[PDB]
């Protein structure tokens, strides 16, 4: 409807309508226009005199609108009873896109990094890119939405307005950016650009010439490139790791039985164990993603997992973790394909599930089979290390059940574990 706020992405409250006839809620207007700019954030129209004119008379609010909004949509305004900033905006855009994604597109954060997203675009049916799946990277600036996102292809594509760096010449990405635009709108505009290039303002002149001279040749090469570079990679869909809190209680219990078979673990302690596992998962995979992008690799393999482990884990933990991961990958590759993936690897932690979580987190275009095996073995090893020391702490205190205090002692009393996990809250 026409009653949404384009800056904060909400129903308008105390709306202020500028002479350019852009409107924004009084909170946003005060934050952006009154405090500093004295210009419309959408079109940059100067409103210096107009604001002072009305501010000294308490006549900023569009009373007719405001008064109309409250009577005609009181239920919607019940939300307005409830009523960083860039982070809030990004999160709202994700919520909206997660519900109904743009046609032919999906996008979501990379791991827990809200300012770095992955996007995928299916080649429009209209276009010669049909059948291909095109990956993109999205970086939001700190002052989003008042500055555009950086959007570039990571999949090679033949197009007059997209070059070998993946850069996209498209006006709304730069000169025509406005905080009224969303990532959903951007991806749709990119889809239209694939269907209808702009050869008159090209990024790659040679391709634009062919598009204007020999369209047949343009279409043939576009299909050839689609087949060569945009096939066999559909992505994980969705919109990132989501808000679900993953549990590994099943596997923590199994490991505890192996390490301390006469020792139990409380429900609160299990919650903390899940926090440890999830935190280590995110840090290792986030670093492996960094390495894949940095080296322009479409697939995360056990190579990036190992290098991530060597950088992030301290001393002996890193060496033992690397040994465990290497041995798991070796056992996995020389095993019978009939058994379960975890069984092939000699692991308790679920290899298939870790593989899915590595794909769901948008860390890379593809994930090789060795990666989840290596990571699952590292998570299992660290879990066993923690449980061994926490059970020792329990036994030191003449207890038979691990509670959060015993987890805090295990971490604090081991120099390397405190380095790795000391920043995770227990309390
Ligand atoms: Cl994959
Ligand atoms: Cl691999
Ligand atoms: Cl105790
Ligand atoms: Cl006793
Ligand atoms: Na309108
Ligand atoms: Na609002
Ligand atoms: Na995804
Ligand atoms: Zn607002
Ligand atoms: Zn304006």
């Amino acid at each position: 409807s026409e009653c949404q706020c384009g800056i904060c992405m909400e129903i308008l409250v105390e709306p202020v309508t500028l002479p350019c006839n852009h409107t924004l809620c009084k909170p946003c207007f005060q934050s952006t226009v009154e405090k500093a700019s004295l210009c419309c954030p959408f079109c940059r129209r100067r409103v210096s005199s107009w604001t002072r004119y009305h501010t000294r008379r308490n006549s900023l609010v569009n009373v007719e609108l405001w008064t109309i909004i409250q009577k005609h949509y009181p239920r919607e305004c019940k939300l307005r009873a409830s009523g960083g900033s860039a982070l809030k905006r990004i999160n709202k855009e994700l919520s909206d896109l997660a519900r109904d994604p743009p046609a032919q597109c999906s996008a979501g954060p990379v791991g827990d990094d809200m300012f770095h997203w992955q996007a995928t675009i299916m080649g429009p049916n209209d276009s010669p890119y049909q059948g291909g799946v095109f990956f993109l990277t999205i970086h939001f600036p700190t002052d989003y939405p008042f500055k555009p996102p950086k959007v570039a292809f990571t999949t090679r594509i033949y197009h007059p307005n997209i070059n070998s760096n993946g850069s996209i010449k498209l006006d709304i990405l730069r000169s025509q950016w406005s905080p009224a635009l969303t990532i959903s709108k951007v991806l749709l505009s990119i889809c239209s650009l694939l269907c209808d290039p702009n050869p008159d303002d090209p990024l790659v002149p040679e391709i634009a010439r062919i598009y204007k001279t020999d369209r047949d040749k343009y279409n043939r090469i576009s299909r050839e490139w689609t087949q060569k570079y945009a096939m066999g990679s559909g992505g994980s869909g969705g919109s990132g790791s989501g808000s679900r809190k993953e549990s590994y209680s099943i596997y923590v219990y199994k490991v505890l039985k192996q390490v301390h078979p006469d020792t139990g673990i409380s429900s609160k302690a299990m919650g903390i164990m899940n926090s440890f596992v999830n935190d280590i998962f995110e840090r290792i995979a986030g670093e492996a993603s960094r390495l894949a992008h940095y080296n322009k690799r479409s697939t995360i393999t056990s190579r990036e997992i190992q290098t991530a482990v060597r950088l992030l884990l301290p001393g002996e933990l890193a060496k033992h973790a690397v040994s465990e991961g290497t041995k798991a990958v070796t056992k996995y590759t020389s095993s019978a394909k009939a058994k379960t993936r975890s069984s092939r690897a000699g692991l308790q932690f679920p290899v298939g599930r870790v593989h899915r979580l590595l794909r769901k987190g948008n860390y890379s275009e593809r994930v090789g089979a060795g990666a989840p095996v290596y990571l699952a073995a590292v998570l299992e090893y660290l879990t066993a290390e923690i449980l061994e020391l926490a059970g020792n702490a329990a036994r030191d205190n003449k207890k038979t059940r691990i509670i959060p205090r015993h987890l805090q002692l295990a971490i604090r009393n081991d120099e390397e574990l405190n380095k790795l996990l000391g920043r995770v809250t227990i309390a």
